[PDB]
């Protein structure tokens, strides 16, 4: 299952003109250190305005490179938008998405539109991609089968949350802090920003279907461990329109606690939800301390364990998590 375009040579760095479904990609590959034998794998992804590089390399960020000195082999890729430069921040990226997409930085959702329909049942070219990635990487560094891991934040947490819907077979699990889930009612209908918020609010504790991941959502996925990361009060994301204002157009709380409704109710799937207070951006609090904790609990579930046999161990200061669905964000109905 490790293999590679014929003629792709892989190499550490960045790796550019991979070819995937007509297209050229890049990522960049950071081996694992310390490490003998199949390393576990880290696949983190920026959202719409920071670059791959700060993703990887600023602090306030996340410098998610390091986690190659944590014992991981770190495998970036870069967004189509960026048109394969690792260092591109919000030019060409941060906006609405095209061709039945509806955020641009990765294909991350359905689109509002019925342009969108065809989605409802196609992972996308980055979803497929980033699987491809990882294939032929392993030809050149030895990976853990069990321990392919890929997260990300915002955009980049939404398109966390897509591939774990339709490649549940292949991931081992996932980190998608403040990623979208896009809600829409039962049938499928696109839901505005404004309802699709009171939808969940209404109903804290249910399944909710999403433009994020197929429709229907599937009724059973492959083993996981999910770890969803919700930012506080201030976790909310203003577009800007073409004037330059801007408006609200996406609220975390209800995309976290609908992606931890789902993904608690499966049961190959150990989901935990996290809580700080950050806001809407790369965990801030002892940001390092986040990532090993977070990966290395990630790591502790390869895939294919039992839920039963997961033991949670508490995260650094700053932070709230326990296993199961968030239920901090909405109050109960026991009132």
């Amino acid at each position: 299952k490790w293999e590679c375009p014929a003629g792709y040579e892989v190499k550490e760095g960045l790796n550019v003109d991979f070819p995937h479904k007509g297209m050229k990609r890049a990522f960049i590959v950071y081996p694992a250190k310390n490490v003998s034998g199949p390393a576990p794998v880290w696949v983190p992804m920026t959202g719409s305005v920071e670059s791959t590089n700060d993703n990887l390399t600023v602090a306030r960020s996340g410098a998610n490179s390091i986690l190659a000195d944590h014992g991981y082999t770190v495998i970036a890729p870069v967004r189509a938008c960026a048109n394969q430069d690792p260092n591109i921040r919000g030019e060409r990226c941060n906006g609405p998405g095209s061709n039945g997409w509806n955020w641009n930085p990765w294909f991350e959702g359905r689109a509002a539109d019925p342009s969108g329909e065809h989605w409802k049942n196609d992972e996308g070219p980055d979803s497929s991609f980033f699987v491809a990635m990882v294939q032929c990487v392993g030809t050149k560094y030895k990976l853990d089968a069990r321990r392919l891991f890929l997260g990300g934040i915002s955009s980049g947490g939404t398109m966390t949350n897509r591939a774990l819907l339709f490649r549940s077979n292949f991931w081992a699990g996932g980190l998608p802090i403040s990623g979208e889930w896009y809600v829409t009612s039962d049938d499928g209908t696109p839901l505005s920003f404004d309802d699709a918020r009171a939808a969940v609010a209404a109903a804290p504790t249910k399944i909710h279907q999403g433009r994020v991941g197929p429709y229907p959502l599937p009724a059973k996925v492959g083993p996981l461990i999910v770890m969803t990361v919700w930012g506080g009060e201030k976790d909310l994301w203003n577009c800007t329109r073409p004037d330059g204002s801007r408006f609200l157009c996406a609220d975390y709380r209800p995309s976290t606690q609908a992606g931890s409704n789902f993904f608690s109710a499966q049961p190959d799937v150990v989901h935990v939800a996290c809580s700080s207070t950050h806001g809407h951006m790369w965990p801030q609090l002892n940001t390092q301390e986040f990532n090993r904790w977070a990966l290395d609990t990630l790591a502790s579930h390869p895939k294919g364990s039992d839920p039963r046999s997961f033991k949670l161990t508490q995260p650094p200061e700053g932070y709230t998590c326990h296993v199961g669905p968030f239920t901090g964000l909405y109050a109960s109905a026991w009132s």
